[PDB]
């Protein structure tokens, strides 16, 4: 059995772009006709560059190889061009290729991938969502704490047991910075209002984006402690484990991070420093499902938990669900609302969500398949923006703009 | 003043490919007609992918910006797509763009870049080269210690005060590994024969490529100590600072590393661990000249030295020379032989080398300019290989193949 | 191009001596007629000793040298007389000479210095001032918390977003000491009253002067936490990094320090210890603009910020502004009120301040020039005192005198 | 009793300048006619600047004060101008003033100072000297190992039990650097030849001057171990305690340092790091005799020893002898040959040296007094040089010049 072909499909997400501007899918086919699908999470470079990058990685490191050989695939990609340290875009690309290989492995075995990576532990998966409150004009409003609270209350009625929000203002190319008193006040007020709305029915997830230097993150944490959030996410920019550990040392709120980290080597450094107790790996960035399993293993020996990140399509979500289902130290899975809308439209069988939980597929492989007619209608992406972007200018202390 | 255009020129290096398979050059032009040139060191992905990557970075982060704004450029590139941790390919790309900006800054000021980044310290720069011994058929031979010794002796006659060689066998996608006794013996024999040939006239640079796990590197170091090498290069794969520090703790031979690291953040982690005392940054990978100056600064406070890496074209070499000239903790500059051959042919005014030293240009900017007629004749690159590659299969203990 | 002459001008600051007793300026001229100006921050010895010191340093280490060679200048001064560790007065002197060299470098290039040291990042610079409340007799009163609060409120009306005050009593030759309960109470009361007056419109900067031993600083910090100051400045005397780090470990208030430290080597020791997260370098003490840039670089890799100190003339302020403008991890710039009064009178073009921010000059060099007619009228200084002094006697526990 | 007057005498040392270019003496007189003498060790600035510096410190911090109040004197000087961290020149100045105060204290009590600072422990003091070999032209020659060996043998005949030499080449403004193989070979050869000449009758003191970066110092130490030197002096430049500790960790040769450090605070940092086991304080630099006693105390609790430095006049030597005589952890005292020549001529009663040992005075105070007729004949100093200087240019690897 060997991989003989690749198709790349970069789908434009319709406005208002829930889950980002575009999703990068890859489809692999074997010599005996088994198809696998994967998703790539990487936006250092735009989709016009990503297409030839993916072709290059595939041709050099996967074409004509056995899909079962996922260690080989990872090592070849990781080492490409005399590197053998993490290249963030390469790791995103190989994540997509590798999970598509797992899709094929599972289909060949007639088993869900979770039955091959340790076996089912969970019958259903606790989930959370970002709050998506709308103002009177129908635009998402991330500035109004009362709209956030109302939205949280509605999510609790749906069955959610945790909600996430980021009231901490813009994250910019010059972050970390020192949040103003008005922004600190707003962060506290969001927690107060959301807590009032949900009581003990839902945890608060303080979903920051690395806006802060550690001294500012610590000031913020002291204010948030009275509302007992389940976590304080990405308190400082990634890439400096001692700095994030400094925040953890100075607050009782659990630190969660990881959506911008890749490979077991980076998570090892983070855990060695005491930098976080909740790891938010994205399976479409870290190196694929086996590498994600390895990261979960590191977490186990530190008594840390995994809470996989998701701000992308349903294929990466499906892979994330496969990992979560067989992970003993699983905390919660990020969901994009309840997986309806375009997340459901772009696949043949949507991800199942009920009363706060994701219900894993029992189908072989990743339990996901693109609807190619829908995919074709939403390609190509012609937008100017990357999947996500950081603010271009430093934050001004007098500015009250949302994240 | 602003940058209004970019040209990318990926030049095929003629056989036998000294300095690699291809060199990636960028040319910037300003609105008032000043031209700057730079070089990118990145081979995670091949040149077919690199061309649209470079266009993407330029369009998003540099087009219509002031070339003086190199902090801005670095921060925008470093943060691209909500990353803000090192993306190895992006850092290579921005290095080329940034050094081209410095070329323009220097031309506008009518000064060499070294007169703006701290001022001249060195009248000339100590240099070294890899040994390039040829067998009877005219092929480079990295297996014969006596040919290496003869070559070292000839380099000493030219005036070189240091020579580099790697007798430690293949570096592969599965490195680190544990060197066999026969390979350990060969490493020792190369040092013995080269030392006999050069006496105290030249330092030995043991130019390993991360072949080893730390326990193997330590076994090797104990054997090499009797020959007093100036350094033991990349004893283990990059990306794990505690592992390389373990080697440093167990040998008196200075550890040199850095050609596969990028940004001040990675070098900080390395130095904090005690991982190396000689930093082999490549100015075309680390983030550009200002970022390289920042790395040199980190080295200063640790009483470490810089020894910039060079396995690429004369534009990156020119930038490296600019940094070295104004660096107080400069040890030595890697040279590709004496900068003749294609390194001289592809530029209007070749890099000057005399009696073991590089003589820095007194011309404004980087002191380098491509000969576009030569460039045009050596584009496009149509080769199958990346600039450098790692071995595809794990080393077999019975194998005696060269690195 | 070379420096051929020096003039030293030690200007007496008129009563009530805002910014200290005297400012030490140096003027350099090149062989082709370019003039540069700098300022020296050093008061170990009085101005009668400083004049021949400056002549000595200039003659030995700068006369007939190229102003571009600022690495050379720093290394020669730093090493003078077989020292090569920080000599505090020498570092102040070389800071002035070096920034005057940058003034010349910028003028020769027709660029602001910030366009050569990384390029503009900030269009304007957040600033703060000490509170200068007056009693009914027109004397500055640092004892009355209500006068301080009223003054803070007026500063907020001007547009300031931070204010500084030191209610912690005398700093003496025998500091650190243990603050009395009455002084601790007063410190808390100042914060309470000032916070009431400014609300969330301005940060509190607790501007202590190293009065305390660490155990006392910790007692004070616990009292101040409820008012969420942006920083706790110089909680203990300089020169002992473990002691200041002990304070940082025991409070959530950011520790700021550095106005009495010099060179990257001292700031490295401070950061390695975790001693502070906000660095208050004075560009006229630390070794000059390049050395200050190096210190800012150290801060970057620790995710620390810079907040340059200023208690001196507008030339040092101009240099500080040049650094801040091109610094990505810039927090805030100390201002002496709004740069009016004698700070404006002594220069041809005053520093521009609007609505809480400093607006950097677009002029070449440091963007500053002394008005020599004003300088001549305010020389010589004939005062008995040093620029600043410490109390001669130990603090008595029953004493309630102001700092 | 109070100090009412100061005289400063900066004496030109006749060629060939053994003990440096000039010695800085201070003479204090009390209101009831007791005279004290001291020496200042500081050459950051030249003697033309030192004279008004000394006047300034004296006027502000000692004039009209009781000479017994040496804690007060130190604290006032240390704190001068809102500093309260070490200012190297100020510490040299106060050292001279303070030891002159001790001279007065001892005279008033009719006791040697050593009888007041702990009491006699040693009847005589083990001493060493630098080797001062002369070539055929009568010039001191520091390049010839056989001349050094011959000189060592003659010193052993005089009774010396230790000899010092520095074969490690120039120390420059850009040190540390990486010693060449030829220099490493020469260092080893000096040790070999000197050891052959002295056998076990004298220890070797490897008297380096901070030429090296730590990686180079470690390479050198491995070569020197076979000759069992008593110490490896100043292996790296001062001011970085972790770097010097790295050398200590990697060699069995004791590390000695301290002649360029000042105050108990700096020696504390050094000892905390494990940076040295032999402290070479100079009593005329560290802050005076009480501060030196405090440094010796720090050494005691670390089981370190003191070996005071001396490269200056007989007044500082006399003070050093006073400290040594009452120090339980005393190793050896640096002597300038046998204290003859100008060291004897400039005082009324020369320092006594017999069979390898200094014999402490039994006279009150420091047991030393300047011959003012000789002093007058050798003032003023009109030389261009500082007391000691560092090389202006970086060392070239091909250069074989002496230190």
């Amino acid at each position: 059995m060997k991989i003989v072909s690749l198709e790349t499909h970069i789908v434009a997400v319709p406005p208002p772009h829930v889950g980002g501007m575009y999703w990068i899918f890859v489809k692999l086919k074997t010599d005996d006709g088994i198809e696998g699908v994967g998703e790539i999470y990487s936006a250092t470079f735009g989709p016009k560059a990503m297409a030839p990058i993916i072709d290059d990685v595939f041709e050099r490191h996967l074409l004509n190889r056995d899909p079962h050989h996922v260690e080989r695939l990872f090592r070849q990609a990781y080492s490409s061009g005399f590197t053998q340290r993490p290249d963030l875009t390469m790791m995103g690309v190989v994540s997509g290729l590798e999970m598509a290989c797992w899709d094929i492995i599972g289909k060949a075995a007639a088993k869900p991938v979770y039955e091959l990576l340790g076996g089912r532990i969970h019958e259903r998966l606790r989930s959370y969502t970002y709050l998506y409150p709308k103002n009177a004009k129908g635009e998402y409003d991330y500035d109004d704490p009362d709209l956030a609270a109302e939205c949280a209350a509605e999510n609790v009625k749906l069955g959610f047991t945790a909600v996430k929000f980021d009231p901490a203002g813009p994250y910019t190319a010059y972050s970390g910075h020192q949040l103003s008193l008005e922004v600190l006040d707003r962060c506290e007020l969001f927690c107060r209002r959301v807590r009032e709305a949900v009581g003990s029915k839902a945890d608060l997830l303080f979903g920051t984006h690395g806006q802060m230097v550690p001294s500012s993150a610590i000031r913020l944490a002291k204010r948030l402690e009275k509302y007992d959030p389940l976590w304080f996410e990405e308190p400082v920019p990634p890439g400096q484990e001692e700095a994030i550990a400094q925040v953890a040392k100075h607050t009782s709120i659990p630190i969660a991070t990881g959506e911008r980290l890749t490979t077991k080597y980076e998570f090892h450094k983070l855990l060695q420093a005491g930098g976080a107790s909740i790891l938010q790996l994205n399976v479409a960035r870290v190196g694929g499902l086996l590498e994600a399993k390895k990261i979960a293993t590191l977490a186990e020996v530190h008594y840390a938990q995994i809470a996989p990140h998701l701000y992308n399509g349903p294929v990466g979500a499906a892979a994330s669900i496969q990992l979560a289902t067989c992970t003993p130290n699983f905390l919660i899975q990020e969901s994009i609302m309840t997986w309806g809308g375009f997340h459901a439209e772009v696949v043949k069988t949507p991800i199942r969500w009920e009363d706060g939980y994701i219900i894993p597929s029992n189908e072989p492989g990743l339990g996901i398949e693109l609807d190619m007619d829908v995919v074709k209608r939403h390609t190509p992406y012609t937008g100017e923006r990357l999947h996500l972007q950081m603010g271009e200018h430093p934050v001004d202390v007098k500015d009250l703009a949302p994240a």
